[PDB]
């Protein structure tokens, strides 16, 4: 994240780090033993997860390494636009979620815990924590510990006005007018809440990030709650 | 590209300037009146051409612009390997090619000339030259005079040994072993001249550009004359 | 230094250029007649400064050379770091502070002077200067001439965000988060310059150096007064 | 190795990889199913060895991962010579060596099978072969696969003109007086082969490497015999 600070020492129990094999490619979300949630387009054939993770390039004992048995993006993510170098105006990039069935359960711990999907509807206006290892320069540099940062939630028009996309329902604005602070590259999947709760995750953004008058596109999670408890509870 | 000097005036007509929009995102080689090369992975969803530039930033009236009706990747290269966010250890990218149908036939004048594929084969130790707008900076930077560069053409050995990717018959190896000469991002589907003649073009290289001991890859257009030849002939 | 000019002639009387038989291998500063202070790190059996230097490549009359007789590292460097091959994850270097006890005093000239150890403790924001004949090439060539250049002293958690080695009080974080410049190989032992004031050494840094957000570490001299002092007044 | 080619696949069924963690270090030999040899300078915390790799990239189902229970240096190995930034003149470093033994047995197999120690003493003239994943420029750059060279058996004579440094008679001499061919940083502890036997180890060599007229030092194993031995036997 670009802007942001060192997060406290597992504050964000929830917190995922995705993996291809050895390398890390995105955030995630810990919601129940066996089911993390990411985004759609971190695309990758095989896919591994770490938990409990503060400092991303130094082994932690109270971490923990699983594998991810199956992978289910939402059916709903043009998949098609991850083969165009550019993006064509109004794309739409709506559905951007996946989830991972763990092979084996995670411990809940003192350093693990999931986090509960939300209930109410985002309020504009809200103050917003989203975290990750994502880049710190705004164009690419990852950090070793876990970054934070504060941002506010606005109304989608304010985004609809600056993006070539789509900006649709299933989607969140949030950041800060000022520009400065702003997730970024590899931030992706990451968790986003707001006044204490999970609103959404990390979808795209502005190229360069922090971008002044431009925020950053968000999954708007309330209205994904039907499909993603059905697949947790239909996939054994 | 990197450490190369602006190309004299006109010198090369051949060079295409493949737009997207208001930006240019790539680099090709006029073959016929209505025929113009590139690189597979130069995939967006609309198509726009440019020649007889030299500027980037300038108005030329000697400068045909046009429009792009069909594309014709060609039927081997791999397009999943795009839509992934990391690309995986032996990941072949061979067939890096792909031709574009134009909507009006260019007008060939004294600064808007195609060139021959070749017939003879390349042998190592040759000279060839690269140009294009590609960043001139190792990581970016694009120019607004058109970019030209002297590099080495080596034997396939000397990529596949630093290359986890997968080094083939249809790839070249070429550039400066010493470093600080080489091709840069944006630069993908522009010619390779060895020997005044037209070897291959610019498929993909190291990151940063113009890394010691580490070459970038071409391709082997004297395996690809007969698809080529086809392609023209049997379609538009 | 990298992306530097190169000092004004004589303006640093205090540099000290650390030899070792005829090759310079580090910086230090004059603190006294008959006192050099560098890095810990510069470790060899036998040393040599000269005085009052501008080029490296030339003779110099209103150059002083000399001789030590007896160094004292810092109690606290751990040693051992130097003989791993490799810096372990965490790895500290705190305290890379060291003494050269001279054996003929060195002559105060106008070109040869010594510099006070601070008072004052440093605040972010400050502007710095560091200078030496370290490379001026990310990754080396030293040059004739003396490097300067100016950076900004940042808080810590700048640099800890980025090292895996730990970031401690008694270190500093300065450079220039944009990149492009900072102090590079063999630069270390050189002065900190803060507000016309020393506040501290070169100690190391990333590599390559200058790379954007990624500061470098200097030595907090404000906790080692205490200790300079004893090791000048109780010995030699 | 600089000036090399790639070894055949599998063909030096011997060569160790000797990993600090998740970074390789150093190469070594295999003596035994617990045992390795390599560099006394290739001194780290915590050993882990690979077996069987032809790709230091990339995971090849035949290799063979094992960790490290013990190791040995020779107690001749002057330690203290690492913490020093330059060479003193008349600086030894004979007794290069180290055992390392294996927690667990390795499988000897097609892929993994040790090399005996040699019997006859080196004869000058000689034509050898040396082995590893060293840079492949001569001044930093690893290849994926394992690189091997050819080079000549020197007297003594030679070397000791030539360094500032103790040859002496538990050390080898090898090279091409033509320069361009030779191993290089990293490729410590590997083994070098002549007229199909195991000779010695690389241990040190000119700054760059391959540096015309200077040949590199290698330790002479046949005067190491009895050490090992006694240190295998005694060491359950
Ligand atoms: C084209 O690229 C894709 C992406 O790497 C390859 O697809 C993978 O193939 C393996 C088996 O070979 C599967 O286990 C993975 O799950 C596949 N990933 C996806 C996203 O489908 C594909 O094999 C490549 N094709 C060729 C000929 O190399
Ligand atoms: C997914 O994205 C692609 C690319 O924007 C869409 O494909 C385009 O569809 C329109 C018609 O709706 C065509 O005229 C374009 O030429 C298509 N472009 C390409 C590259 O195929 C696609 O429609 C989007 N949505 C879905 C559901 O596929
Ligand atoms: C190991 O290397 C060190 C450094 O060359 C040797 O230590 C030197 O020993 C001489 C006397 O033989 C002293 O005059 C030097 O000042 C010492 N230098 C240092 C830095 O201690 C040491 O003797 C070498 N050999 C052994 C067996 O220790
Ligand atoms: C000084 O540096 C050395 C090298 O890393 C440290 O020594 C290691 O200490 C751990 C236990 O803390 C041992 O398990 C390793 O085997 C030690 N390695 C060696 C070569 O002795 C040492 O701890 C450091 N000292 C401090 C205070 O940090």
């Amino acid at each position: 994240v670009v802007g942001g600070f060192n997060c406290e020492k597992n504050s964000q129990p929830w917190q995922v780090a995705v993996y291809y094999q050895k390398e890390h490619i995105c955030g995630g979300v810990l919601l129940d033993r066996n089911w993390v949630l990411t985004a759609a387009h971190c695309y990758v054939d095989q896919y591994e997860v770490w938990l409990g993770k503060n400092k991303l390039f130094q082994e932690e004992p109270s971490a923990q390494h699983r594998l991810v048995s199956k992978s289910f993006p939402h059916p709903g993510f043009n998949m098609s636009l991850l083969m165009l170098q550019t993006i064509p105006p109004g794309a739409d990039f709506s559905d951007d979620l996946m989830l991972l069935r763990l092979s084996k359960p995670a411990d809940i711990t003192d350093v693990v815990k999931p986090i509960a999907l939300p209930t109410k509807e985002p309020k504009p206006g809200s103050k917003c924590l989203a975290s990750g290892w994502g880049s710190i320069t705004p164009t690419w540099q990852k950090p070793d510990d876990l970054q934070c940062v504060f941002i506010t939630l606005l109304p989608n028009e304010n985004c609809a006005k600056v993006y070539l996309q789509k900006v649709t329902d299933v989607m969140l604005c949030a950041g800060e007018m000022g520009g400065g602070k702003d997730t970024c590259r590899d931030d992706s999947g990451g968790p986003l809440i707001c006044d204490g709760i999970l609103q959404g995750t990390t979808s795209y953004g502005p190229v360069p990030c922090g971008k002044p008058g431009v925020p950053a596109i968000y999954t708007n999670l309330i209205k994904f709650n039907s499909w993603i408890k059905d697949t947790m509870m239909k996939n054994a």
